[PDB]
C-alpha cells in the first residue's frame, strides 16, 4: 500500500505531538530577517507556509518579517504568494496564515530598529515567553551586525533562541573562523543552525538504517569491499544571467566544500554511539579529521561554453552571462578526489563530481564495490553497486549479478529497488527543505554543520582554493548540456572507477 | 518480460546445441531397467517423455524398457501415459515418442536375457555406436546382478556408457561400501550417476551465482555473520498405507543422509576452482570431511499419531499403517544439528529438520544472520535472513530492516524478492528431475553423489543410526498436521535459532 503526501504529514504530526522536543503548545515566533529579499520571497515564506498548511507548525506560531524597506504584510503577500502554489481549498488556511504574519522595517546595524522589533514581538500574544527562531536570510556581509544586535536586544528571556545561518560560511578557513568566532561569542553551538538546502533528510536516514540495522550491508562498508564512492551533483541549467554572485565563489565553494562533503561524511562515518545529533556530528568530524588537504593533481576544473547546435539558453557560455567578467577563470564544474585515511577507508577514492550546464539534474551517492576475488564465471561478473539517488526521483537500489534461466551459470547485471523494501508502492514526501526547518523547531542539529566540522571542511579545501586564486589556471571548456570535461572521466578511471 | 515454459526450452535447446557436452548428432539409447515397476511407470517414462516433448533429447534417441514381465510398448503406454499429462497439442509428438520405444523381457541375473537386450540395441539404427544410458529403476537388492550383467554383455564399445543409480545407497557405511565397491570395480566414477530426485537444479544454480558472483553476499557467508542455517524438508501427507518399505529405513536415511546433506554441502562449500562438476564435488567432500559423527544429544526423533479432529488419512497414526509393524520405533520426523568444523563455519549450527504428516509442504534453505553488533535503534532490529525456497513455489528473498517514513529512525522488517532480480516477472521452468536426467545426457555429475562424498555421508550418520537400531529409543509422538515435537523447537533455540515472536 502507497502513502499519499497528506498521510505522511499525518504520521509526522503525530510524532511531533508524542515527542518532547517539539512543543506544540508553546508560542513560537519565526523571524525572517531579510523578508524583502529573494530568498525570503521565493523559498522561506512559501516553505513556512507549507509547514503551516501541513499542520506541522506549533498552533501558536507568528511570522515576523524584518528588512529595511517600509512594507506591509499585503506587500509581502503580493510578492511571495505566487510561489506558495496555494489551491482554492486552502483559501481559509491562507487567511489564518497571513493573520499570523507581521512586518517591522529597520536597519541591520541600528539598535533602535531592533528595540522596535523586540517590542513588536513582546506585543504579540505571549511574545515575551515565545521560542524565538531567527532566519538570517541576508548576505554574510551583515551577519556580524545582525547577530550582535539580535543578542543585545531581541533574545527571549523565557523561550529558546535559535538562529539559522546561510552559506557562504566564509570563503576560506580564516574568513570562516572570523565569522564563526564572532557568532560563537554570542550564541552557543546549540543555538546555531548552519543550513544545507540540499541535504535530503529522508534519504540520509534511509541510508543510516540500511547500513546500521543490517548485517547484509554493514560488514562490506569498508575498503576491503568498496573500490570507490561517487558523490554527484548535476544541474542542466547555467547561471541564467545571474552568475555575478557565483563568480566570486566558484563551484567548489558553492556546493562541494559544504553539501558534497557532508554527504561524504554520512557515507564514511563510523557507527555513532546513538542517533543523537551530536553523536552523529562527532562521527562526521572524525571523518574530516582523517582527510588531507586536497592537491591539484586530484582536481579537474571546467567552465561551460555555448552549444552552437543548441536553442535558447543552451547557446550561451558562462562568459556570455552579462553579470560575469569577461575572461573570469571561475569553474562551473569540478571533479575532485579525496581520501579518508583511516582503518575503514584508506585507499578508497571519494570522487566528488558537480557542475552547472550539464546533461541532467541528478544528486546521487554511488558505492562501487570491488570485483570478486577469483571469478569462476569466465570474467562475466560486473562490479556490484549501491546507488542512493536524491535529486530527480528518490531511489535506493543495488546493481548485482543474478542467474539467467538455462544450463550452466550465466549471470546478468540486475537492479533491486530497496526504497522502503516491499512495504510501500508509492511514497510522496514533504519537501526536504520544509523538513529541515522543522528540524530547527524540534531542536535537531544532525544535518546542520557544526563549528568544528566547518573548520575541518575549510582546512581540506583552503590550500587548493588559494592556489587556484593565485595561479589562475584556465578551466577546461565543456559544451552546455554535455557531461563536462572528458578529463574528469580520465581522473575517475585513473583512481579506480569503471564505466562500460 | 515473462518467460513461458516453451521459451525456457528454446534457450536450453540452443545451449545444448552450442555446448560440446551434449552431442545432438550422436545416437543415444535410454534403457529403463525395471520398466514394469512403479518408478518407471509414474516418474521415469513421463519424465523422458517431457524431455522428448520439450525438444531436449538428441534427435536419435531410443527408449528401451527391460523387465521380467512379457510386455509390449502398448502395455507400457497404457500403464504410464496417464502420468504424462498429455494435451491435444502433443498428440503427434506422443506418436513420435512411442515409435522410439521398445521393450525386452528378461531376468535380472540371466546372461542370455542380457545378450538379447544387447542384440536388440545393436539392431537399432547405429545401435553399436550409440551412447548408452542405463536407468537402474530397481531395488538395490538386485544392483550387484544388474551392474555385473550390464558390464559383461551390454556396454557400447564406441559410445559412452552411463548408469543412473537410486537410493538407498546402502543403509550404513559397511553396506554402502559393499555396493559402491562392487559398482566401482566395473564402472569408472565418470559413469556412475547416484541421483537425488529432490535436488532443485535451478535454485542451486541461482544460489551459486548469488554468492560467488557478488560482493553483497559472498563476504558475509561465514561464521562471523551467520548465526545458523536451517535445511527444511516437510510433507503434509503420511505414509498412505505404504510405509512398510520406509519402516526399514526411517526419515534420516530416507531424506537427510542423502538429500539434506547435499544441500548442506552446497551451502557450506568453499568457492570451487571452477564450475566443473568435479571441482564442485571436491568442495562438497571437503565440507563433509570437516563434520564429526553426529551425537544423540543433537537429535530429536518423532513419530506421527492420528489427529482426533482430522479428516481422511489425517486421523491415522504411523502405526495405523497396515504395512507397518505394531510398535515399530521408526522415526517419521527428525531434527538434527551438524557442525562444519573449519575456518568458515566453526560454531555455526546446521539444523536439518524434516518429516511426514506435518503442517505444510516445504523445501527450503534459510540463513539466519547474527544481530547487529550494537543496536543504535533501541533493539528494534530483527536478524536478517536469506531464504531459498524450492517447494511449494521457488523463491529467493532476504528479510532485512528498512526505514518507516517519518521523523526518527524506526526500522521495520521487510522482504526483498531476489529470485531473477528485476529481469524476469513470471518464469515457468522444466521440473528439476527432468533437468537432472538431462544432466546425464550432458555428462554433468555436479548434483550426483560421488563415491568419496557418499562414504563421508555414512561416516557422519552411521554411529547414530546403529545406536538408534540397538537402543531402540521411543520417538516422540506428534499430531498429524502439526509442526512436529516441540522438543525440536527447544533444540533449535538451544543452539542459537530465534523464532519470529
Amino acid at each position: 500500500v502507497a502513502l499519499s503526501r497528506t498521510q505522511v504529514c499525518g504520521i509526522l504530526r503525530e510524532e511531533l505531538f508524542q515527542g518532547d522536543a517539539f512543543h506544540q503548545s508553546d508560542t513560537h515566533i519565526f523571524i525572517i530577517m531579510g523578508a524583502s529579499g529573494d530568498l525570503a520571497k521565493k523559498k522561506i515564506y512559501p516553505t513556512i507556509w507549507w509547514l503551516f498548511r501541513d499542520g506541522l507548525l506549533p498552533e501558536n506560531t507568528f511570522i515576523v518579517g524584518y528588512a529595511r524597506s517600509r512594507l506591509t504584510v499585503a506587500d509581502i503577500r503580493k510578492q511571495s504568494e505566487p510561489f506558495f502554489k496555494a489551491t482554492p481549498e486552502e483559501k481559509l488556511k491562507l487567511e489564518d496564515f497571513f493573520a499570523r504574519n507581521s512586518y517591522v522595517a529597520g536597519q541591520y546595524d541600528d539598535a533602535a530598529s531592533y528595540q522596535r522589533l523586540n517590542s513588536h514581538m513582546n506585543a504579540l500574544h505571549l511574545g515575551s515567553q515565545a521560542n524565538r527562531l531567527f532566519y538570517l536570510a541576508l548576505p554574510p556581509t551583515v551577519y556580524e551586525a545582525v547577530t550582535k544586535n539580535i543578542h543585545e536586544s531581541c533574545m527571549s528571556q523565557i523561550g529558546w533562541n535559535r538562529i539559522i545561518v546561510e552559506k557562504p560560511f566564509g570563503r576560506d578557513l580564516q574568513s570562516s573562523d572570523r565569522l564563526s568566532n564572532h557568532i560563537s561569542s554570542l550564541f552557543r553551538e546549540d543555538q546555531i543552525y548552519r543550513i544545507d538546502h540540499y541535504l535530503g533528510k529522508e534519504m540520509v536516514q534511509n541510508l543510516m538504517v540500511l547500513r546500521f540495522a543490517n548485517r547484509i550491508f554493514g560488514p562490506i562498508w569498508n575498503r576491503d569491499n568498496i573500490a570507490c564512492v561517487i558523490l554527484t551533483f548535476k544541474e542542466p541549467f547555467g547561471t541564467e544571467g545571474r552568475g555575478g554572485y557565483f563568480d566570486e565563489f566558484g563551484i567548489i565553494r558553492d556546493v562541494m566544500q559544504n553539501h558534497l562533503l557532508q554527504m561524504l561524511c554520512l557515507v564514511a562515518m563510523e557507527k555513532p554511539a546513538s542517533t543523537n545529533s551530536d553523536d552523529v556530528r562527532d562521527e562526521k568530524v572524525k571523518v574530516l579529521k582523517c582527510i588531507s588537504e586536497v592537491q591539484a593533481n586530484n582536481v579537474v576544473l571546467g567552465q561551460y561554453v555555448g552549444n552552437p547546435d543548441g536553442e535558447g539558453e543552451a547557446t550561451k557560455g558562462y562568459l556570455d552571462d552579462p553579470t560575469v567578467p569577461r575572461g573570469s577563470t571561475t569553474a562551473t564544474f569540478a571533479a575532485v578526489v579525496l581520501y579518508v585515511e583511516n582503518e575503514r577507508w584508506d585507499g578508497v577514492p571519494f570522487i566528488l563530481r558537480c557542475g552547472k550546464a550539464l546533461n541532467e539534474r541528478k544528486a546521487e551517492v554511488r558505492l562501487q564495490f570491488h570485483d570478486v576475488a577469483g571469478d569462476i564465471f569466465h570474467q562475466q561478473c560486473k562490479r556490484n553497486e549501491l546507488v542512493i539517488r536524491v535529486q530527480p526521483n528518490e531511489a535506493v537500489y543495488t546493481k548485482m549479478m543474478t542467474k539467467k534461466p538455462g544450463m550452466f551459470f550465466n549471470p546478468e547485471e540486475s537492479e533491486l529497488d530497496l526504497t522502503y523494501g516491499n512495504r510501500y508502492k508509492n511514497v510522496k514526501l514533504p519537501d526536504a527543505y520544509e523538513r529541515l526547518i522543522l528540524d530547527v523547531f524540534c531542536g535537531s542539529q544532525m544535518h546542520f554543520v557544526r563549528s568544528d566540522e566547518l573548520r575541518e571542511a575549510w582546512r581540506i579545501f583552503t590550500p587548493l582554493l588559494h592556489q587556484i586564486e593565485l595561479e589562475k589556471p584556465k578551466p577546461i571548456p565543456y559544451i552546455y548540456g554535455s557531461r563536462g570535461p572528458t578529463e574528469a572521466d580520465e581522473l575517475m578511471k585513473r583512481v579506480g572507477f569503471q564505466y562500460e
